[PDB]
């Protein structure tokens, strides 16, 4: 069959970590040694499910969650590297939140940008970029997840969605850039919901009129400016992820060489 295929007895499902309507997510072990994450399809979605993990077989990048193995006959199991810290959202909101300062948060943003730069140059579109869908491991490693497979399973995050995508279905790498700007506010507020106190309908009406979130407290204006570039009305005017990565990687030398730590950032 396939070199990614593994026998069912090589997988040991240990701790259940997530529940869905179409399947489950587990932590476990592969070949008795390798710590892994496991998704199951409930025999729910068609056998088009495997067309998505075929993408995961094609895509390979240090900042994308790495496919390890598949069980492609029903009931299907998908195995990837294990991200010990869960979602970025949970990480930012939990015990680690209060310790993270701008240097850590901007480095995490740089990693996410690097993953998204790979997506960009491969001509993919994520469609649901936000902190809930980023995974965190040891040493503050951050990775983009199974965006294609997650998109298939998901068939409303309009606070993270560019107006042209939310209104006219134009989902592009550029609407992903918009989402990345929103993700930057998640980082700098340590996981707070964007547009605080606004309902979905308010957000749509306001963003249309040109409203953009203001500079978060203690966030340098230069980083809020970067967010504003990501939130440009014209998608083609928004920066590339290649530009975002470079800007974020060089931030504390080229952009804020006089940064001083504060109470929260
Ligand atoms: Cl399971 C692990 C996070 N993680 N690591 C890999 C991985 C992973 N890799 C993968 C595996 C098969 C097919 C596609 C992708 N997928 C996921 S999706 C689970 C997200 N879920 C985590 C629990 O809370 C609700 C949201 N989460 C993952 C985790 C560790 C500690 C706490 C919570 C989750």
């Amino acid at each position: 069959k396939d070199a990614w295929e593994i026998p069912r007895e090589s997988l040991r499902l240990e701790v259940k970590l997530g529940q869905g309507c179409f399947g489950e997510v587990w932590m476990g072990t592969w070949n008795g040694t390798t710590r892994v994450a496991i998704k199951t399809l409930k025999p729910m979605s068609p056998e088009a499910f495997l067309q998505e993990a075929q993408v995961m077989k094609k895509l390979r990048h240090e900042k994308l969650v790495q496919l390890y193995a598949v069980v492609s006959e029903e009931p299907i199991y998908i195995v990837t590297e294990y991200m010990s810290k869960g979602s970025l959202l949970d990480f930012l909101k939990g015990e680690m939140g209060k310790y993270l300062r701008l240097p850590q948060l901007v480095d995490m943003a740089a990693q996410i940008a690097s993953g998204m730069a790979y997506v960009e140059r491969m001509n993919y579109v994520h469609r649901d970029l936000r902190a809930a869908n980023i995974l965190v491991g040891e040493n503050l490693v951050c990775k983009v997840a199974d965006f294609g497979l997650a998109r298939l399973i998901e068939d409303f995050p309009i606070k993270w969605t560019a107006p042209e995508a939310a209104l006219y279905g134009r989902f592009t790498i550029k609407s992903d850039v918009w989402s990345f700007g929103i993700l930057l506010t998640e980082l700098t507020t340590k996981g707070r919901v964007p547009y605080p106190g606004m309902v979905n309908r308010e957000v749509l009406d306001q963003v249309e009129r040109g409203y953009r979130m203001p500079c978060p407290p203690e966030c340098p204006e230069s980083l809020h400016d970067l967010m504003c570039q990501c939130w440009r009305k014209d998608p083609e005017e928004r920066p590339t992820f290649e530009y975002l990565q470079a800007f974020l990687e060089d931030y504390f030398t080229s952009t804020e060489p006089q940064y001083q730590p504060g109470e929260n950032l």
